């Protein structure tokens, strides 16, 4: 239900950059993964009291 | 160049679940987050002698 990554892309990336191919489930993982980060991006926008998800809601340092 | 969320999924769900609209720098930064985990995610594959990338390769724990 709803995958929020773009599987076709993310396959040509894996595959012409880094010359591997790309499991069913590692598309799973990146699906969930922006899932995660989109639900923790309203938590932070709202506790802003804003209406809108902006980048630094979004946060990814840890990567 | 190469978005690789689904765009208009992603905005659906932080204005469904969250009623909140997404900026474009969102967007990019999910996009940009995507094509980190998946780079190092061919980094984890390629250390054990893989030739695909899984699950497990995508290291999203800190979230």
């Amino acid at each position: 239900a709803e995958v929020l990554v773009v599987t076709s892309k993310v396959k040509k990336l894996i595959k012409e950059k880094g010359q591997m191919n790309t499991s069913a489930e590692t598309i799973d993982v990146l699906s969930k993964a922006i899932e995660q980060l989109c639900l923790k991006g309203v938590e932070s926008a709202k506790a802003d009291g804003r209406k809108t998800v902006m980048a630094r809601d979004i946060v990814i340092d840890h990567l």
